[PDB]
C-alpha cells in the first residue's frame, strides 16, 4: 500500500530536512508505483485474460470472435425488427431500472441530432465489423421496415431508440453512456459542459478507428516485423530484369522479383527464424498496452 506522506517521514526524523524529505518521498512514490505495475504485470503476463486485453497476437483473434458474434447478433436483431418481435428495452440481450444520461438529453432538438450521429455510428461500426446489409444504415432520416406481416416506418424517437438499442446489443456501444467495451454487460444509459463533449466524444469516434483495433496495432507490428527481416533479404541486380531479391536464410537459395515476396516467404518457410526476430516488439507492445490502458489501484 502507498504510504501517506506522514508515514514515510518517520524512519528518517533523526537529522531532519524538510525539502530533502519531499525529494525522497516523491522518488519513493515514483519508484513504488512503477514497481507495483511491473509486479502485477509479471504475476499475470502469462494468463489469457490479460493477453486477450493487451497482447497484439491475441487481440487479432479477440477481434475475429467479436466480429463473428456481432454478425450473428445483427442477423437476429434484424429478424425481430422485421417481425415486430423486437424489444427496445435497455438490456444487452432482452427477453433472454437503468442508469440515466445527463439531463441535457430531455431536449427534443437533441433527438434530431442524436438520430444522425447514431445512424452515423451504426454505419461506421457495421463497416468495421463487416456487417454488410442493414436497413438501419429536406428531412430527417426515414427507415422503412418491410416485414413478414406488415410495414413499419421509423422516424424520430422510435428510430432513435431502435438505433441506440442496436448499437448496444450488437456493438456494445452505450450511446448515452459515452462508452464502448468489447463484451458489454447489463443496462445501457437511457434518457454547455456535457453537450459539447458528448458530441466530441462520438464525433472523434466517427473520425478515428476501432479502439480494439488501435490496441492491436497490426499495421505498426507488420511494419516492425518487416524491418527486422531486412538483414535477411539480399538485394541483387539482374542483367536484364532490374532488381531481384534473394532470401538470406541458410541452406536457402530461392529468388524473388519483389521484396514483399521474400518477407512472405520467410514467415512460411522459416517460421522460427521469424518468431525469434520479432518477439521483442510484440512483447514490448504487450507491456506498453497494459501500462497505458489498465486501471491500477494505488
Ligand atoms: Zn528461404
Amino acid at each position: 500500500g502507498l504510504m501517506s506522506y506522514k508515514q514515510f517521514i518517520q524512519e528518517l526524523e533523526d537529522d531532519i530536512l524538510p525539502s530533502e524529505a519531499e525529494r525522497r518521498y516523491q522518488e519513493y512514490k515514483s519508484e513504488y508505483i512503477t514497481t507495483q505495475k511491473r509486479a502485477f504485470f509479471n504475476t499475470h503476463k502469462e494468463e489469457d485474460w490479460l493477453k486477450n486485453k493487451y497482447h497484439p497476437t491475441n487481440l487479432l483473434s479477440v477481434i475475429e470472435r467479436r466480429n463473428d458474434l456481432a454478425q450473428k447478433v445483427a442477423k437476429d436483431f434484424l429478424l425481430d425488427l422485421q417481425s415486430g418481435t423486437l424489444d427496445l428495452g435497455p438490456a444487452v440481450t432482452a427477453l433472454n431500472a437503468a442508469p440515466k444520461a445527463p439531463s441535457f438529453t430531455s431536449d427534443p432538438k437533441r433527438i434530431l441530432t442524436d438520430v444522425e450521429q447514431t445512424q452515423a455510428l451504426v454505419r461506421k461500426l457495421d463497416s468495421e465489423k463487416k456487417i454488410e446489409e442493414n436497413v438501419l444504415q429536406s428531412t430527417g432520416p426515414v427507415v422503412i421496415i418491410r416485414g413478414l406481416t406488415s410495414v413499419k416506418g421509423l422516424e424520430g424517437v422510435e428510430l432513435l431508440d431502435t438505433l441506440v438499442t442496436y448499437l448496444w446489443r450488437v456493438h456494445g456501444l452505450d450511446y448515452y453512456g459515452k462508452v464502448e467495451t468489447n463484451e458489454a454487460k447489463g443496462l445501457r444509459h437511457v434518457r454547455d459542459e456535457n453537450e459539447s463533449k458528448f458530441d466530441s466524444h462520438w464525433q472523434e469516434r466517427l473520425k478515428g478507428q476501432d479502439p480494439l483495433e488501435v490496441m492491436a496495432a497490426k499495421e505498426k507490428i507488420d511494419a516492425a516485423a518487416t524491418e527486422a527481416l531486412d538483414p535477411h533479404v539480399r538485394k541483387i541486380r539482374d542483367e536484364k530484369y532490374g532488381w531481384k531479391y534473394g532470401c538470406g536464410a541458410k541452406g536457402c537459395t530461392k529468388l524473388f522479383h519483389a521484396a514483399e515476396f521474400v518477407y512472405k516467404h520467410l514467415k512460411l518457410k522459416h517460421t522460427e527464424l521469424v518468431t525469434e526476430l520479432t518477439t521483442k516488439v510484440r512483447e514490448e507492445l504487450y507491456f506498453q498496452n497494459y501500462l497505458e490502458h489498465h486501471h491500477h489501484h494505488h
